[PDB]
């Protein structure tokens, strides 16, 4: 959840908002080790329920999100249902566990390509065009992360948009991401320079991946 | 409906058959002028019912077809329900009236393209990839006619088969068609040659479109 003033500003200028619970357990092995564990349910619930209680009156918030990159646990299913019950006014989405689990109203893959399948074991990323038409699937598809803009990037961006326009059920996506996460450091003359991971003696690190 | 020996031979050699009733009114304006008219229902029914009564025991017959190119009329709807009622063992298909009407179990267009939309009024031929994921659609798609093999033809044939393999609900189609409809004429010195429309004094004619 963002600084409270952000929602105000989005109400007034006009932007659609995905409001997301503070839940990400990426580094667990496997990814759902905590979110499938009922002993971590109360801790998780407070991060979803308190977001809904604070933010439920802003018109700019149109979709609720259960977090990100935490696999798919039974805690997600319970919390998905909690939201659908106290606030029917907004769809709920969540990406973990293959983008199309029983915990999401919207097929929300990350980095799924337009025409090319990436058939990973257990959690494949199908081409988005193919994904809509998988036997028995009916939901809309909106990428929660796509077109990773790291460095000299964004090649093939046109290809997504040609598809978004041609397919009614392909309803677009959220580019990753807005602003470089670099920090300021100074030399011996007082000149500032932009820094990434590693530049503070911080280790282990992931270098330029923060930009 | 074919020569009765055809079905026996398909049973024994192993071929899937689409048995099709003797109804085509392509030349009416509009195409469904008779098939929507209740006074032509008796003549139509006899052509569907007498087919099902004759061929219903052949295992090679897997699909029933209501005819071809007669637009979409209420008589197609009645006769569709008649078949489903007397023989639940087999799906019923019909291409006329846009290829996805209430008178077909299978989306079965003729000459719809792989990637390219052809948005004709009322009877659009969508790209087969797009057609599957239209809002509310769930049916399998098999082209009743595709890859028109007239003269030096069959360009772009690989593009269909690449799509057939990648998309589960795209399940193939039937090439148009098997054999050239030319006839033998003889000249002054008694040598045979292959003839097409017009070559008999026949007028009006459609020249080589029979090949
Ligand atoms: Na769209
Ligand atoms: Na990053
Ligand atoms: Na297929
Ligand atoms: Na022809």
């Amino acid at each position: 959840p963002n600084h409270p003033l952000w929602y105000t500003l989005c109400d007034r200028y006009g932007l659609y908002v995905v409001d997301e619970a503070n839940i990400e357990t990426h580094g667990m092995v496997p990814m759902n080790r905590l979110t499938d564990d009922p002993r971590w349910l109360p801790a998780m619930s407070e991060r979803v329920t308190r977001m809904v209680q604070r933010d439920r009156n802003h018109p700019s918030v149109i979709i609720w999100s259960l977090g990100t990159e935490s696999g798919h646990g039974a805690n997600h299913d319970a919390l998905y249902r909690w939201i659908k019950s106290v606030d029917p006014s907004r769809p709920v989405q969540y990406e973990g566990g293959g983008a199309d689990t029983t915990a999401t109203d919207i097929i929300c893959p990350m980095y799924a390509r337009v025409d090319e399948d990436q058939p990973f074991p257990a959690v494949p990323k199908w081409s988005i065009k193919k994904w809509l038409s998988l036997p028995g699937e009916t939901r809309p598809l909106i990428l929660c992360e796509y077109a990773h803009a790291m460095g000299n990037s964004l090649g093939g961006f046109a290809k997504y948009w040609q598809a978004f326009r041609q397919y009614p059920r392909l309803q677009g996506g959220f580019v990753w991401d807005w602003v470089d996460q670099s920090l300021i450091k100074y030399d011996e003359n007082g000149n500032p320079w932009s820094a990434y991971g590693g530049d503070f003696g911080d280790t282990p690190n992931d270098r330029q991946f923060c930009m």
